[PDB]
């Protein structure tokens, strides 16, 4: 139910081993470690958790696109990329969380479906 | 070698239906049409052409969002948009060509692989 | 000293009267508020701070995107969009969309 | 009536000379040669035309990306990024990197 894709728009390809973690606001109203994971050599995060335990709430997912350039010996401007939703208020839905990536600039799109 | 996806940024979806024309210059310096197709209802374009077919050469991949946007009822501001690229020209390579689109807003990038 | 800029990519306008306040992180990990204020006719939020005010230290630009598109009738997907960098002029700027944020820097 | 706007995504900056050429689509589907010039310090490219001249039709701007990107030492993706909308004032904005690029249109 919720996937992360990664592209490089320097390198021209998947943006591969791009930690991201994962967040859920709790009752209390702070931000509560929900999941983690990196990309794999295509891009993609898949894994992150199961359908059970994707419950509502609020999600906010942190791609560390600073570790990212860093490990290319570039030095970027952005600490990370975060994306926060509320997820799944009208029901269940699958979301993929899509970033395209520069020092400079990141650009996120989500994809929902039912 | 040369797969197209396209997602929508309004609607938080793949964009389905988009028609994308693929062209290639000719030794005159026109464009000479290479391929079409349309988008899946994942947003993907496969199969405009084969390994053999996909030579060295400057091409064009237009696609098609100002139909897209009239068909939703939208009034969009671009007539298409349009990636222009030289391939192949360090060996064959495959070519994925990424966009995201809103109604006056287009972003493209490219993946390329070994 | 820093400026944010703020573009609709839905209606190809300016973001008008978006809110936006700017956090410096503290020693203690927490945000301090620094600065706020509403983008203008021009989707543009001048008069942030200035020279003295801004020292070196890891910003946070917090955009309410959700207010923006619900006062335009527009269901959004974001929460808002906030943007944190390390300052070592700026202009911060993004281009909005329902399901989609961009932002860039421009460092000169 | 018309402006260019050119940023770039690697460096943080304005993209600064690059080339850009306008043009309008003509009764016989050929494009007529309409404005040019090269972006500032600021990225920017003022005074293309007037309103006089800027009649509704479909304009074409074509921006030189690759020979951009070649002058700062970096091997570019495209041959070029050309942007092509109907007129019925515009700022066409453009966010380059080497493997991408992305426009919108403010209409005001
Ligand atoms: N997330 C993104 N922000 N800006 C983008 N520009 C082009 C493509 C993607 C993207 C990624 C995967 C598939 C199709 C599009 C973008
Ligand atoms: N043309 C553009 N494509 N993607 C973008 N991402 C962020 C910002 C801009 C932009 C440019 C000028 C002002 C405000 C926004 C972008
Ligand atoms: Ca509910
Ligand atoms: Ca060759
Ligand atoms: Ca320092
Ligand atoms: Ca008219």
């Amino acid at each position: 139910p919720l996937m992360v894709k990664v592209l490089d728009a320097v390198r021209g390809s998947p943006a591969i081993n791009v930690a991201v973690h994962v967040f859920r606001k709790a009752a209390d109203d702070t931000w509560e470690p929900f999941a983690s994971g990196k990309t794999s050599e295509s891009g993609e995060l898949h894994g992150l958790t199961t359908e059970e335990e994707f419950v509502e709430g609020i999600y906010k997912v942190e791609i560390d696109t600073k570790s990212y350039w860093k490990a290319l010996g570039i030095s970027p401007f952005h600490e990370h990329a975060e994306v926060v939703f509320t997820a799944n208020d009208s029901g269940p839905r699958r979301y993929t969380i899509a970033a395209l990536l520069s020092p400079y600039s990141y650009s996120t799109t989500a994809v929902v479906t039912n």
